[PDB]
């Protein structure tokens, strides 16, 4: 038949849509065959995805805009509008990210993460700090950095989603959310900048298995949003033992399926973009000043 190999993070979100595309069958629905890649770290997905490894993976648009700007065919479906979270210990004096000042702050993703980008931009468009200039910034992969914030070594940590919800139950806050930030950019909707990166050979040969796949994913989102029996089948897949952590994660999860058509989810996209390379030229210095054309799947 057809195999769409799908690359995932062990401690990514995307593990739990594929395995309801299998239990399911919603592959077989559409005529292919879903093979999950597990993938080590966002740097090794990366490099497997431009080796040609996989059909796809689950990245964000700034990195699949500069894959775009390098030269690649890399195209852009929405999979998540929920991203991004500013975590401090409970009673955290850090009120506002001035309070950031001279605290151990740790960047999921590195230096080039969305996240970051963004919550630079909020920090020099509403005080005009440059976080790097006052924070002791610790760049690592999620784990890591919720971790290291657990133990106490770092005072602060910009994570990816789960890992926040995982801490609260550890009794840890939500400063702020990647979304807070772009609501406070004023854009128009929920907007997604987590997405499905499809490789640009697939697309132009297998054009098929692209929009079964498309298909597929957006038939276990609405089974999932619409099923709450389906949750705790995968479960054991969420690292979820604890209720209100499961609960948190489900929440926040069914907050970000993407419910807007691809043109608006495209503009507020170009939008958020060029607000971005006004106020983190240097981080987007391998993208652009402007989103590549036809990034996103149509
Ligand atoms: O900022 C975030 O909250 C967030 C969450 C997730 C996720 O849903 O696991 C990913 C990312 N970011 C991300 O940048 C990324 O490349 C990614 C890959 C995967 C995956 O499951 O393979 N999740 C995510
Ligand atoms: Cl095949
Ligand atoms: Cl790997
Ligand atoms: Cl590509
Ligand atoms: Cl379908
Ligand atoms: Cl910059």
């Amino acid at each position: 038949g057809e195999t769409f190999r799908l690359g995932v993070l062990p401690f990514g979100t995307a593990s739990w849509e594929a395995a309801v595309i299998k239990a399911r069958g919603f592959d077989t629905a559409n005529g292919f065959t879903l093979d999950i890649v597990k993938l080590a770290g966002n740097d090794a997905a990366r490099i497997a995805f431009l080796g040609g490894q996989v059909d796809a993976i689950v990245g964000d648009l700034i990195f699949a805009a500069r894959l775009g700007n390098e030269g690649r065919g890399v195209r852009f479906s929405p999979y998540s509008t929920t991203e991004g979270a500013l975590m401090v210990p409970a009673g955290s004096p850090i009120t506002d990210l001035k309070g950031l000042a001279g605290k151990r702050l740790g960047v999921a993703g590195g230096a080039l993460d969305k996240n970051w980008i963004l919550l630079r931009a909020q920090a020099r468009e509403t005080a005009g700090l440059e976080l790097e200039n006052v924070a002791q910034i610790a760049y690592g992969a999620p784990p890591l950095l919720a971790q290291k914030l657990e133990t106490g070594e770092l005072d602060a940590a910009l994570l990816w989603w789960q890992f926040a919800a995982r801490l609260e139950a550890k009794g840890f806050k939500r400063l702020i959310s990647a979304d807070d930030v772009m609501r406070a950019f004023g854009a128009k909707g929920a907007v997604s900048l987590i997405g499905y990166l499809y490789e640009g050979h697939t697309v132009a040969d297998r054009g098929e298995v692209v929009r079964g796949f498309a298909r597929a994913s957006a038939a276990a989102k609405d089974a999932l949003a619409n099923e709450p029996a389906l949750w705790e089948t995968v479960r054991p897949l969420m690292a979820a033992e604890d209720d209100a952590t499961f609960a948190t994660l489900k929440r926040d999860f069914l907050a970000g399926i993407p419910r807007r058509p691809i043109a608006a989810e495209r503009a507020d996209g170009e939008r958020i973009y060029a607000a971005l390379d006004r106020l983190a030229g240097a981080q987007l210095l391998g993208v652009g000043k402007s989103l590549p054309p036809d990034l996103y799947l149509d």
